[PDB]
């Protein structure tokens, strides 16, 4: 049964349905990448409010800045903007559910201005974000905004034709303010320590390079919450989708697979208003520091840790790591004696029992997360979800190799060859720029570790921390995955 307004009622009885009239919403957030994860959390929580009969003018309106984001939109423009959002986990408390909280989705490419309109609408007043943590342009290291891209070098000279994100928000704006408008406010949902002062430093400083006028009215009109959000959202895949349709008879043409467990914790900072989600789950704290810490330190820093080494393995899930209790036993130790001493007490939570469930999710053997979602963009995600523990070891005084073995897996794995002598390619930006660092063994570790806006001041001039990667990676390289886990967790 095809999914769309027509069938929604027709649909197996096992699947949960919207429990609001469709029709009757109105749109108060605009998306900003409207991928798995977005659809899966934030588009999640909000159909849920909106089940309880509260929340329907917070309706939303995806947002595609990028020529691939057509497929998205056609995809849900043939199914009324509804999609189905599908649990998988290795227990039965998963449930297969219709999400009808986006109602639309516009793409830059059709019109500028017709997406700075929507962006400037009095009823959008939060204006949230999945741009991917390099979506910022913001050097971690001394802590400036890239200027000089070309791209926002091309919006800085057609503010009404922008191309990038800071582009399009400051057009939006200028919009509103010019009609009286009050400004709506900006809601990261990446993952990045800080991601709301990331966030407003990025605009601010793009906002500066039109003039210290427009910096000084954003940076007293519009808001910008930290939060730590968290639920494992695997690639689309022809399986799934076919196994949706196997098991509960819906025909989705993007259906969004994620597993059970959810969490949102937020900064309650919003200048122009937000949905009540605090009625479905969604957890506002006066410090969410302590949970981005740990969330991001310890999950998707064992998502760093086990990704290169099991991709170099042979290995293609997240699932399969697990299985490898060498790569459990590593993921255990990296947790315990790495990133654990440096996390401030989490309220409400043990992190002994955190860390158990990170295991447990990461072992879930019905959802099949890819290693090489997992393995894309490190040139992004090393500075956000592993150089900040290698800094406080460095600086510590602390064993740095089993943190080390991470960036050495990843320069290894950059030479796109595995351990079964099979050939690929690497999902990075930046792709092309970090395999010529590592083209010469003899000079890896000094050009490699030499990329400031990846590795910061403190790696490349840490002998110890030198001497553990060059190790780690000429075993890598010899003896291979396997027996340097081995020799590595033979070691107080
Ligand atoms: N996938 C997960 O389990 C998960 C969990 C927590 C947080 N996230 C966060 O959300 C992000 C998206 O993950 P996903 O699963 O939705 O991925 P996806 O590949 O399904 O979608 C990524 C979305 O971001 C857009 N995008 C990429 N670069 C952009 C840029 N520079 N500017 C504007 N839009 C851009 C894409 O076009 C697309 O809309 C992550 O990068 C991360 O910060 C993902
Ligand atoms: O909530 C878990 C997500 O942050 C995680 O699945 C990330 O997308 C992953 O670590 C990216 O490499």
């Amino acid at each position: 049964m095809k999914l769309n307004k027509q069938n929604l009622t027709q649909l197996a009885p096992e699947v949960k349905l919207p429990a609001y009239t469709l029709a009757d919403t109105r749109q108060g957030i605009a998306h900003i990448g409207v991928g798995g994860f977005h659809r899966a959390h934030q588009a999640y929580y909000t159909d849920a409010l909106m089940n309880t009969g509260e929340g329907l003018d917070w309706s939303i309106c995806g947002v595609g800045l990028r020529s691939e984001d057509r497929k998205a939109r056609d995809d849900l423009a043939g199914q009324d903007y509804l999609f189905t959002l599908y649990e998988l986990g290795d227990t039965d408390d998963t449930e297969v559910r219709v999400i009808g909280s986006i109602s639309d989705m516009l793409l830059a490419e059709d019109s500028a201005q017709a997406l700075i309109d929507k962006l400037a609408s009095p009823e959008i007043r939060i204006v949230s974000l999945t741009i991917t943590e390099g979506g910022y342009c913001i050097d971690d290291s001394n802590g400036e905004f890239m200027a000089h891209l070309p791209q926002i070098q091309h919006d800085l000279a057609h503010p009404s034709s922008p191309k990038t994100v800071f582009g399009f928000i400051c057009a939006a704006l200028t919009q509103r303010r010019a009609a009286g408008i009050p400004a709506f406010t900006v809601m990261s949902c990446d993952n990045l320590p800080h991601n709301g002062a990331v966030t407003r430093k990025a605009l601010l400083a793009f906002a500066a390079l039109h003039n210290a006028e427009l910096h000084d009215w954003i940076k007293a009109h519009v808001s910008f919450p930290n939060a730590m959000v968290d639920r494992i959202t695997p690639m689309t895949s022809t399986a799934h989708r076919l196994q949706l349709h196997d098991e509960h008879g819906i025909d989705d043409a993007w259906p969004v697979v994620c597993e059970p467990f959810v969490q949102w914790v937020l900064e309650d900072k919003f200048v122009n208003g937000r949905p009540a989600w605090e009625k479905v789950g969604v957890q506002f704290t006066d410090d969410v520091t302590p949970y981005e810490e740990m969330k991001i330190g310890l999950l998707n820093g064992s998502h760093l840790a086990l990704t290169y080494l099991g991709f170099l393995k042979g290995y293609r899930f997240v699932h399969e790591t697990m299985n490898d209790p060498l790569f459990v036993a590593y993921m255990r130790a990296y947790m315990d004696l790495d990133v654990t001493p440096n996390l401030a007490p989490v309220p409400g939570i043990d992190l002994t029992d955190y860390k158990q469930t990170l295991v447990d999710r990461f072992s879930n053997q019905a959802i099949a997360d890819q290693l090489e979602r997992v393995c894309s963009d490190g040139s992004s995600k090393f500075p956000k979800f592993t150089v900040p523990t290698i800094n406080r070891l460095i600086a510590d005084g602390r064993e740095t190799e089993r943190a080390a073995l991470v960036v050495a897996a990843w320069a290894l794995y950059l030479k796109g060859v595995d351990e079964n002598g099979v050939s690929y390619t690497i999902p990075d930006p930046r792709a092309e720029f970090c395999q010529g660092l590592v083209s010469d063994d003899a000079l890896i570790s000094q050009r490699l570790l030499a990329v400031e806006e990846i590795f910061g001041t403190a790696i490349p001039n840490s002998p110890e921390f030198v001497a553990a990667f060059e190790r780690c990676y000429g075993s890598l390289r010899d003896n291979g995955v396997t027996t340097t886990l081995k020799h590595l967790l033979k070691k107080p």
